[PDB]
């Protein structure tokens, strides 16, 4: 077993944070694959398809700050191209790795399984090229140097990139690097910095009061501490977005909720909204995070930084890193800032105060598109949460295969998993990987029975929002000979106060259906439910 | 309720053979539903996710030959993405709509829910240029034209095509049409047909022994009567290749079995690969179909019929329809070829579970295999009359089966579905299942259970844990996906008892799952030669 780019791209990877390769085999990847089965440092992580292994690596990424994918061509790639495009989209760093035929064959157009059958082996690759920063076809002329630029990309970037290994390439003689792979720190020229620092320092001297809004390209970037301690440094009102909720404490001084445009709770509208001086840190509005663009912040009033490029007012300076702006205003705010800041029957009301009194320092609590997301964005969180949400994508089924990928990354971390009826069936089957595998999670399959946010917008009494009923507390029965899971149904309050007191240590997978009204939407739902679909009629 | 974009987009739908629509709802997409439901023509088939809703399209496609996918923009489009992709790869004609944000929130380059964030609305309908024959996004200026563009290029080419509805679109104005949407036949130049003509009589004229090889491309384009009389017309020596299976009534006179290249049966090798000129229909010589590229067929043995062109030995004759190149062979033959073509176990094994499977099916039977020790042994079952043989070795997407599989028996409610998966491939679309118990489906379903990815094992690795799978309790999973499941399921592990279950379930008056366990390393004899030459290649 001479060393070749196989390991190479392994022990590369591996430098980038990823301890794990997701994916499903195939025979245009199998000699790779016994190069990530011998390895000691990563570990390969059968999924029980491509989708749902793009949305696994896509979690375990949010909890490590790198992942890795393994397809094969052309069915196993394209099966997972919705995964790696809701990584583009909401900045997650996964690297695609497609097994190819080999170079030989390509060149030679054969009619290979798995293709179009017209002798073309790159339709696939350039069909990639819209939801990577970097992608490379890897060649024995170019193999190690595009592993590290298509790695360091996806690592500046802090998005997917996508290797195509031809099974011969992959078996090509390579050395093993003396040092890791790693990525430059960039710095601003310093008379690009200095304009940065001296507008945003005389805008932040004559504000009254300033306000803090971080989201989630803080938490891709690594820069969660960074926040933290800012605003333990310089108390004032401070607040994510659904996106990057968990950046902070929420029971700290200055925070009073999530903002969510003009769906906000009042207290959060006048804390940001009315500050004279808001600080928008690695923010982007999207409309589900504004309820439809009715957030109130104009841009004299703002501050805003990006991950290149930051702005003051009206005027942007761009090649400004995040980190070196984030650094420039906690400085210039040390400067300044100053002045601290049990029911019957269930409902969603009642539903969200009780996982409320559940959640504790240390959970990973990821929420699906639905009522689910809309409703937890009201969730009070404590310290060191974890707190996956994909809102700008969007994808039900997200969330199931996330929590796989995610539990994977953390085992002894407690996972919550809140996901709709309806958006668990779209990737039911990683439930039985997490079985596999022996994870713990628990899982609360908010049953309203059938699509109910599709019934806020349009059509609540149409059929195609109805889904098949299943019975949820049979699966791990049936997805495992022996699942070792304890499975609840759930209608009341008080049984699912008594139901989380019992797995509050998540000895075993636990799966709670709890039985919700089909009606019932949550406070922002309804807010977001009045001009969702305003602009056909 | 006007009359609208969204009414005569169904309305074409229904001209092309599409009596159901399968997909997953979005809010771009809702308003546009609301006109399926109203629509006495065609129904809705809500699926369980998109890439299983765009298998079943495929599906019903190859039995009604036109099949439609609605979905929501980015999310919904590419989880379907490798359904479309295998669409095209096996030429079926699955209409792809996608539902998508309207036209002023995308001109303001809004930051909207299933998009990059970037402000851009392009990306995935440029992304599925490569997988369509026929693409366009629908505006107010182009609806009804580019509706009918797209519809009228995808049944030339058989192939997917694609469609972007922005929900403003769908509301506009629209006329119903007089006439249904048809594909008129094209015709070569005479003169051009006349070419072909002579040379491929020349080459007939001195051939002692004509052999016939059909495949899919036959049955694509609405051409399976034409082969069943041109061999009844004209008795001679033929076969299909997997992928067209299904073409010819295989117990008729000349017919030796499939041709799979030096896999073949010795009868068939001799039939096709001994004549002196095999005149090749609808061919595709993949790796799968060849036993990894071992047929010996030469140029100047062999006449082939494209679509839209047709070989004879080193000469092609662009420009010709497939059918009237099949008509004229048809006449050249009926002068030329005159020929008579010479005419329960205990322990599961791969063996004896195929042959207590062909005396099983019957006329009338859809019959779907998946990648694997299934479709590899379903190549030698002996097809009665009227069977439609559903494999997709080209593409060759495992999981596609199951979910194809709600799509046929969706077309064909009053035919017999039979599902050959692997236990493997049946977990990558395992929620369909649930859909075939929602509509109160009746396949037959057989899990071929030999508790891992054995294909993968003959070929590589297998010891090796990357080939082993999640095992699951499969009689268990109508009633997990079901409250009230109108299926029977039975565990089989002898011979006898797979007798005795498929008799009881002949009439498939309930859905039947039977888990058949079967050996870890057992293959069929097929494979044997394909996973030599499998290997043989990137090592
Ligand atoms: C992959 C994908 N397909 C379709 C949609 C459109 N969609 C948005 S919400 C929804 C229904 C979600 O239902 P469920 O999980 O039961 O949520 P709830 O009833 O709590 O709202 C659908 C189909 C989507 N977001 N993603
Ligand atoms: C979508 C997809 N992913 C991966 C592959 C590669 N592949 C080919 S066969 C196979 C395993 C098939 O397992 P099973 O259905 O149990 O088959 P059997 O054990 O009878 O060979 C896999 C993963 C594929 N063909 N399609
Ligand atoms: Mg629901
Ligand atoms: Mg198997």
């Amino acid at each position: 077993t001479p060393y070749c780019v196989a390991d190479y791209l392994l022990d590369r990877l591996t430098d980038c944070g990823a301890d794990h390769l997701f994916g499903v085999p195939g025979d245009y990847n199998l000699q790779f694959l016994d190069h990530v089965i011998d390895s000691p440092d990563i570990c390969w992580v059968g999924c029980a398809n491509e989708l749902n292994a793009s949305y696994a690596a896509d979690g375990y990424a949010r909890c490590k700050g790198f992942a890795a994918l393994l397809t094969t061509f052309g069915v196993g790639e394209l099966s997972a191209m919705n995964g790696i495009a809701g990584s583009y989209a909401e900045h997650v760093p996964v690297l695609h790795i497609v097994g190819a035929p080999g170079t030989a064959s390509q060149q030679r157009g054969e009619l290979l399984h798995h293709t179009l059958g017209d002798g073309e082996f790159r339709h696939f690759y350039h069909m990639s090229e819209p939801i990577t920063v970097a992608q490379a076809i890897l060649t024995e002329q170019n193999a190690c140097y595009e592993i590290d630029r298509v790695l360091t990309t996806m690592l500046r970037e802090r998005r997917p990139g996508y290797l195509m290994l031809p099974a011969d390439v992959a078996k090509k003689a390579a050395t093993p690097p003396v040092n890791a792979l790693t990525l430059r720190h960039a710095h601003a020229d310093s008379a690009c910095l200095k304009a940065f620092r001296d507008a945003a320092e005389n805008r932040l001297a004559m504000s009254k009061r300033t306000a803090l809004l971080a989201d989630f390209l803080v938490l891709r970037h690594g820069l969660k501490h960074a926040l933290q301690k800012w605003v333990k440094d310089v108390p004032m009102a401070h607040a994510t977005m659904l996106m990057g909720k968990g950046i902070f404490d929420e029971r700290h001084v200055g925070f009073y909720g999530t903002y969510s445009g003009s769906a906000s709770a009042g207290a959060v509208k006048e804390a940001i909204e009315g500050a004279d001086t808001v600080l928008c840190i690695g923010t982007r509005f999207t409309d589900t995070l504004t309820a439809g663009f009715t957030h109130q912040l104009t841009p004299s009033q703002t501050i805003e930084v990006q991950p290149h490029a930051s702005r003051v007012g009206d005027v942007w300076f761009t090649g400004i890193p995040m980190l070196q702006a984030i650094e420039t205003l906690v400085e210039l705010c040390k400067q300044h800032v100053h002045d601290t800041p049990p029911d019957g029957s269930l409902t969603q009301d009642n539903f969200w105060k009780t996982l409320q009194t559940f959640i504790r320092p240390g959970d990973i609590i990821l929420a699906d598109q639905g009522t689910s997301a809309f409703g937890a964005i009201d969730l009070r969180l404590p310290a060191d949460v974890n707190f996956i949400v994909q809102p700008l994508w969007g994808s039900i089924g997200y969330t199931l295969a996330a929590a796989f990928g995610a539990q994977t990354a953390c085992p002894n971390r407690r996972v919550i998993v809140l996901t709709g009826d309806g958006a668990a069936q779209l990737t039911i089957q990683e439930l039985g990987s997490m079985l596999r595998d022996k994870q713990h999670p628990i899982i609360l399959v908010l049953n309203n029975e059938g699509y109910t946010v599709e019934r806020a917008i349009h059509g609540p009494e149409q059929r195609y929002n109805d889904i098949a009923l299943w019975n949820w507390t049979q699966i791990p029965q049936a997805l495992s000979l022996d699942p070792q899971a304890q499975c609840w149904r759930v209608s009341e309050a008080e049984q699912l106060a008594d139901v989380l007191e019992k797995v509050a240590h998540h000895e075993r997978l636990s799966l709670i259906e709890v039985m919700l009204p089909k009606a019932d939407i949550p406070p922002l739902l309804g807010a977001i439910t009045k001009a969702l679909e305003a602009r056909n009629s």
